């Protein structure tokens, strides 16, 4: 749990912002280049409050699978002067499933907090608000309204982005490397 | 790090319960018997919400020093057939520095999180919305509006319990041994 953690702040630290949109507080994960990823939720619209600053939007992708199932990502590019240190290299391939896991989370509300998972499973296939979701990540969470955009993490792992939950477990996305490029 | 977080999971798992007063939803940490703590600001009642149950309170103290100045804790003795797990020899004597600590919150709102906060050092005396306050400990904390009850804590150490902040920094009171017996 203690490894999960070290790496998760120094994580945060180096590619995480709290971002603003019209639809709430979340948070944002930076992943290469001017690209960055959200839940879906967020709805990003041409401009947004990343930490407290306004920063121009200049694609916003909603992920779909293959035959258009819904992934629950938002893909975002963002225009600024500074790159992102590049983290393709800690998403995985495929669906991660780990024995000890923590969601981070770096908003207003929930400045830099970890909370401790444990096991992450792959889920797959489910409904979310109705709507059906696929590669979907579950784990261990007495949950929230939102406060979603968490970042799930193990040791030397970025696993997914946190999407939402029942009450008893909570969802990410899985967040995969052939996404970006 | 990654110690005080291991540490700081068990402990709030063994020790930690949320608690809810008409004034607000707080993180309580039981000490031993049926002894537990919480901010003075929490102004526990006759009865109080503790993981969602009615459980009476038998007695509540405000904690001052020898010569009457504020502490900014109660401590509260709960009318209920368990005993708490005794963590008297997590308290240290006098006030604890260390180089790097968590705070952990379990709260409705903030449902078991943790968060680095790095070095503590003793600050001693200081204003608390205009109340002289005393034995306060000082840490890193991009701060809010309560969220207070927070548990301090290092490997091996409770330090002290989460009263305020003031946008940069944190404070909470030492949580001495000798308060409790």
């Amino acid at each position: 749990m203690g490894p999960a953690f070290e790496f998760a702040v120094a994580m945060m630290k180096r590619n995480s912002s709290t971002v603003k949109t019209e639809y709430g507080e979340f948070t944002m994960l930076g992943i290469y280049d001017r690209w960055a990823v959200l839940p879906r939720h967020a709805k990003p619209g041409p401009t947004i409050l990343m930490n407290d600053q306004e920063v121009g939007v200049l694609d916003a992708k909603e992920l779909v699978d293959k035959d258009g199932a819904n992934l629950e990502l938002t893909l975002l590019k963002l225009n600024r002067n500074e790159k992102f240190r590049d983290i393709r290299g800690f998403l995985a391939k495929e669906e991660v499933e780990v024995n000890e896991a923590v969601l981070a989370i770096n908003t207003s509300k929930f400045p830099n907090m970890y909370i401790p998972v444990g096991q992450v499973t792959e889920y797959g296939f489910l409904y979310l608000g109705g709507t059906p979701t696929k590669r979907m990540l579950m784990y261990n969470f007495p949950t929230r309204a939102g406060q979603c955009g968490g970042v799930l993490m193990s040791t030397g792992k970025v696993l997914g982005i946190h999407v939402g939950g029942n009450g008893h477990q909570g969802f990410s996305a899985a967040l995969l490397k052939h996404y970006f490029n």
